[PDB]
Formats: structure tokens, C-alpha cells, sequence
């Protein structure tokens, strides 16, 4: 039979779970076996970019590149989203995917292993966690946010009871989509459109409002060629205050 | 002995799964109470103040103030570390108990229950993870620290490859304490001994070096009112370049 994206998605989960995470905060997952090629890296290429490759749709990954296969569709993918915190033990990474048909983002998945929880985006229709469809918190009286950035928006932590930098931004993303945060900021102009794509598809359909620094709403994409910065936000006007409380 | 307050660890870990953790991922849990203290943290206060209260020991909460049972022993506790980030479905939450022999540290716990790891730290024998030694690792790449500040931070982040800021400052310090991070900088001027006196006896005994503002050996008091700073390292160079980078 023909499977859906969302039956691939369980098919990498299964995957990941068998594969992967016996790795987790393992000496072993640094090492290298083949730029120093990990092991962990190796294992989430033949499990997970080389599932994407054998669909032959074109396939947009940090670790290997971007593979033209002059399909009709173009998927990117994190394989672990949160390297260094897998790496390191430190429970929050995730497998973060994105499907376009052409230009236009048809599904996204963000698969949270430690606490079993499948994400997904589906433009048109909603985001779900777990089968259940979610959508942004109402804006707490006390916003509490993710916040990245290398030294600008100062101004911003007045604003907020609390913020977070967790270590894998697609996730918080789902976070925010989920209603455990209010915002997710990045201004450290480190960031590309591939890094967002997955996260701002599953956010958006829950409600969140995505701009840049000049308050144009986020382009989902799978260029690498820019760097972008974003206020991902479940209020306008709390999403208006960040961005008047950054410089330049 | 230490042996003892071990088993009094593991009768926690089990009350603790039992009475809390069914509590992760349910609504219930985030109720607020009193006036802001959620039905959680107070679930968490009984089942572990109540245990140390009926031992006859001298016990320090923050909630609670510090209990004088005129006892040799007094155990400062935070019965939950990562209070908002439970309730909201982020794996970053901790029990964090230090004992101290009269003013005496000779024990330290802290228990993250996400993925089932206790940290113990024995002052003159060692810091250990689930019973294997830890230590804090060698400074040999441009660090990732654990950060919090009110104010402006360019500097340090100038500093550091990476930052986190997870909510629970006792895993931070646990982390710093088996080489997960290089540092922990928390200069808000908004933790209690509470917070981070387990985290700052597991570490020391790692290897880390934790000091104050003034650049002093953090000493951990028997109150639950008084505010601290604490600049944590695994290199003595690292911390003093982090304490010279400090703005407003």
C-alpha cells in the first residue's frame, strides 16, 4: 500500500527509538567514525536521511548537504535536533522534519523521544501532539519565553517572568505550538530559514504569529542561503513589545 | 552515616514517582493553591518535609523557612526544582537535598527523575551518577554554560560557544558536576541556598569551583530568605574571565 507522511513518520520514530536513542548521552555517539564524523551521525544518515533519499524526493540536511534529485518535492530534516544536548545527556532533542511540494509546505513532524511525544503541522488543517490537536495558550499574565540571542534585546527580559534557552529550537517551537510557552525569540542572526522550517509549520497552524525583526510575517522555506532572526508569538501585542525592545 | 541517608534518598525517588510524576502531563498539577504555589509544589512539600520533620532533623525549605527541631543534622531542601517547567511538560525538573552535620556538609542528592538519575555527592569520597564517579571535564573547547541575568549579558556570551538556561538550577550544577556543561552563571540575585546547596556540594566534590560575586568560596547558609550569586567553573581561568565580562 501507498503510506502517508504521517505513516513515514512513524516508521522514523520507530526507528529512532531502536537505533538512536540507545545512544543517548553515550561516550560512544561522540566517537568518531569517519570534519570528524560521528557515530551517531553516521547511524541517523542510514536510518533517516537515507529513508528521505530512497522516497527520491530532494533532501535539504546540515550534515549532508542538499541532495537534487529533480523530485517534485523537497524534505528537510533534522535527524537530531539538539546535538549537543543528546550528546551531552541533557533531554531535549528531537527529529524535525519538513515536506514542501514545490515551494509550499505540505507537513511537518517533530518527534520528542524522551517524552514520547509526536508533533505534527499540517497547513489548512491544524497541529497535533500525539494525535490530539493543539493551539497556542492564551497569553499569560506572566509571559515566559525561549530566548537566543548574542547580546541585543536587553529590554526584553522586563518584559517576561521567565525565559528558557533549551538547546534545540525546533522544539521549543513545538513547545510554543503546544501552549508551554508564550514566545520563542531568536536574534542572533545564527539561525536559517531550513533551522525554522519544521517548527514554524507546526507553530503557525497552532496559532502563533512568526515574524522577523521587521515585523514581516516568516516565509517557510528551504533556503540556506540567509540568516534570519524571528519573534514566534501567541499575542500580537506581546509580539510588537519584543520586537520595539530590540536594537538595531 | 551516609549509608543511611542513602536509603532515606531512595524512599524519596519512590515517593516521589508515586506521588508526583503521575502528576507530569495532568492538568491538576498546576492548579494554584495558595498566593504563587501550585498543587505540586505542595504535594512535593508534604511527602518530603514531612519525611525529614519525622526523622527529628532541622529542616530548611524555602516555603516552609527553616524548621529548629534542636537536632545535630539539618537537611536543606528544594522539594521540586523546575516548578514552571513540570507544569508545562518540560523535562527539566529535580529534589535536590543537602545534609549537613551541623555546619558540616556530608551528603547531597539530586534526583532527576526524566530520565532516572540520581547525582550523589560524599564530601572526602566523591560525586557519582547512579553509583558511577563523576567529574567535571577538562576545558578544552570554547565553553557552553548554564546562564541567567536580569540585565545585559554580551559580554559573557561573547565568552561561550553556547548557553542554557533550563529552569533547574540544581541540574545545571548537576550537569556541571559530570562534565555536561563547563559552567553555571546565575547572577539575578534571585536563588536561595534552597536552591542550590545539593547542586554546589556535588559539584565541589566533582571538581567544580563555585563562587560569588566577590569572587569568595559560595558558603551555603541555613536560610531560605537570603539571595545568592553563584558563578560555577571547571577552570579557575574560565570563571575569572566570566566574573571580569559581568555588566549591569
Amino acid at each position: 500500500s501507498v503510506k502517508t507522511w504521517r505513516k513515514i513518520a512513524i516508521d522514523i520514530i520507530r526507528d529512532f527509538d531502536h537505533n538512536i536513542m540507545p545512544l543517548f548521552g553515550n561516550p560512544k555517539a561522540s566517537e568518531t567514525i569517519s570534519d570528524e564524523t560521528k557515530v551517531v551521525d553516521k547511524v541517523a544518515e542510514n536510518i533517516i536521511i537515507s529513508k528521505f533519499k530512497d522516497l527520491g524526493v530532494n533532501v535539504v540536511s546540515e550534515e549532508i548537504g542538499r541532495i537534487d534529485q529533480g523530485s517534485d518535492y523537497t524534505v528537510v530534516v533534522d535527524p537530531l535536533d539538539g546535538s549537543y544536548n543528546f550528546i551531552n545527556g541533557i533531554p531535549f532533542f528531537a527529529v524535525s522534519v519538513a515536506i514542501f511540494h514545490e515551494k509550499d509546505p505540505i507537513y511537518a513532524f517533530i518527534y520528542e523521544p524522551i517524552v514520547e511525544r509526536l508533533y505534527e503541522g499540517i497547513p489548512g488543517k491544524g497541529s497535533y501532539l500525539n494525535g490530539e490537536k493543539i493551539k497556542v495558550r492564551e497569553l499569560a499574565e506572566k509571559p515566559s519565553i525561549s530566548f537566543y540571542t548574542k547580546g541585543k534585546g536587553t529590554k526584553i527580559i522586563d518584559k517576561v517572568k521567565r525565559t528558557r534557552t533549551l538547546g534545540a529550537i525546533a522544539l521549543e517551537l513545538a513547545y510554543l505550538a503546544r501552549g508551554a510557552l508564550d514566545a520563542v525569540v531568536d536574534i542572533r542572526n545564527y539561525l536559517r530559514p531550513t533551522d525554522i522550517a519544521a517548527g514554524v509549520v507546526i507553530a503557525r497552524e497552532a496559532g502563533a504569529i512568526v515574524k522577523d525583526l521587521d515585523g514581516k510575517d516568516v516565509e517557510i522555506t528551504f533556503s540556506a542561503t540567509e540568516k534570519v532572526n524571528i519573534i514566534a508569538a501567541n499575542n500580537e501585542e506581546l509580539l510588537e513589545t519584543i520586537l520595539r525592545s530590540i536594537e538595531k
